[PDB]
């Protein structure tokens, strides 16, 4: 099937749905997202607006083409490689400290870039970071802007108001404590969620993971309470203190504070050097012969 002028649509990749495609003109694989012109939640075109505003950033997927063909709204992106969730599963849910610290450095920088563009992500989780392919295989990219929201006025840098009593939109496992309290998400929240993702990679799971409950709202209750009853020093026991210092600093941030991204990268960098590691982008999965 013929999309745009120059894109050939292949079978599904996974996840509307995601498809393998070919830029017939340039001889390069691409990824395509189709959305029916009928949906009770039209998303792609709004999501595509945000991807367009991120273009040019390190580790932002390049938009090849946006448009409509037949029944569908269409976005085409350069092809990327497997997610951190997919690589974590492929590695038996065990990452070395070096890998976690290599990831952490880049992941902080992606989040910082998104914030520089007046947005917060609000779905920071392993699925929403992808490694590149080929010459870009040492590069962590970030995806999925379907839950993203402006946190400040583009022009007047006016932060959004402190709001309360909200529903949890996102992934409960990585949500901030303040998110569980029903407080408006801001820059601090994206970083705290990263903090939990990093401890996830260290541990293989999180302690509030796989709690049984009769219903959904009950499960979220249990996750919230488990998080709020697990001290940071307990979550992080047996791992370098930096992971605790990182989360404590995130939990200390005020609603409208600009995070010291630099401080957080330096934290992991100092530990990196103390362990005698080198920023040669050799991740655990690069050593599978
Ligand atoms: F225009 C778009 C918008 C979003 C996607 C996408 N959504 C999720 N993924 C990751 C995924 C998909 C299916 N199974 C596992 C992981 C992609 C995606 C996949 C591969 N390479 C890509 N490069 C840019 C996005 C993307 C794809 C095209």
């Amino acid at each position: 099937l013929r999309v745009g002028n120059r894109y050939r649509l292949g079978r599904k990749i996974g996840s509307g749905d995601i498809y393998l495609g070919t830029d017939i003109a340039a001889g390069e694989e691409v990824a395509i997202k189709l959305e029916c012109v009928k949906t009770k939640h039209p998303q792609l075109h709004i999501e595509s607006k945000i991807y367009k505003m991120m273009q040019g950033g390190v580790g932002i997927p390049t938009i090849r083409w946006c448009g409509a063909e037949g029944d569908y709204n269409v976005m085409v992106m350069e092809l990327l490689g497997p997610s951190l969730e997919d690589l974590f599963n492929f590695c038996s849910r065990k990452f070395s400290l070096k890998t976690v610290l290599l990831l952490a450095d880049q992941m902080i920088s992606r989040i910082e870039y998104i914030h520089s563009k007046n947005f917060i992500h609000r779905d920071v989780k392993p699925d929403n970071f992808l490694m590149g392919l080929g010459k870009k295989g040492n590069l962590v990219y970030i995806i999925d802007f379907g839950l993203a929201k402006k946190y400040r006025d583009a022009r007047t840098h006016q932060h959004i108001p402190y709001r309360e009593n909200k529903n949890l939109t996102g992934t409960a496992r990585y949500a901030s404590i303040n998110t569980h309290l029903g407080i408006e998400q801001s820059r601090r929240d994206d970083l705290e969620s990263l903090g939990y993702v990093l401890m996830y990679f260290n541990l293989g799971s999180l302690p509030w993971q796989g709690l049984k409950a009769a219903t959904k709202r009950q499960k979220y209750e249990r996750i919230s309470e488990k998080k709020m009853s697990t001290p940071i020093e307990v979550l992080c026991k047996g791992y370098p203190s930096e992971f605790a210092t990182y989360l404590n600093f995130c939990r200390s941030l005020r609603f409208d504070d600009k995070p010291d991204y630099s401080y957080l990268r330096q934290l992991f960098r100092n530990l990196f050097h103390r362990q005698g590691f080198s920023y040669d982008y050799v991740f655990d999965w690069n050593m599978l012969k």
